[PDB]
């Protein structure tokens, strides 16, 4: 089955499986920071808010770690002045989001080797249109 439509809940995407974290696998953005990631903690179901720790590979190959508060607002994930809009999430293995004109495919740390929900592949292709995808997960340290 291809249960790929209407799976646009931001809170489901913020939480994921509430363990591990997510790596940015592919993006339409060129010059993206390698090993971009998000890990969620401090999950509050009743306010659909969590802490994000997020970052990417620094000059020494180590990850930056910036914290912020992620709020679910319908299909939008809001971190202060930035927003990502969920196109597809399974809350388990992967997400497709629209982030500042760019299309992003995020994959949970358990599925880095493959086998995440193929709705993500479909919806990523649909969303990005003619803009090529770029690989982001290259020579990465561990998830914080």
């Amino acid at each position: 089955m291809d249960d790929c439509s209407g799976k646009t809940d931001a809170w489901t995407s913020i939480k994921g499986p509430k363990t591990g974290g997510y790596w940015l696998k592919q993006t339409t953005k060129t010059g993206e920071n390698e090993c971009t990631y998000v890990k969620g903690t401090d999950f509050k179901e009743n306010t659909k808010t969590a802490t994000y720790t997020y970052g990417y590979k620094d000059a020494s190959g180590k990850l930056t770690k910036t914290t912020g508060t992620a709020m679910a607002k319908g299909s939008d994930i809001v971190v202060g002045s930035d927003t990502s809009t969920v196109i597809y999430t399974d809350g388990k293995t992967c997400d497709v989001v629209k982030h500042g004109g760019h299309t992003e495919l995020w994959v949970h740390s358990s599925k880095t080797s493959g086998g995440y929900n193929n709705c993500c592949d479909k919806k990523f292709t649909e969303t990005r249109g003619s803009t090529p995808a770029n690989e982001v997960y290259k020579k990465c340290p561990g998830m914080p």
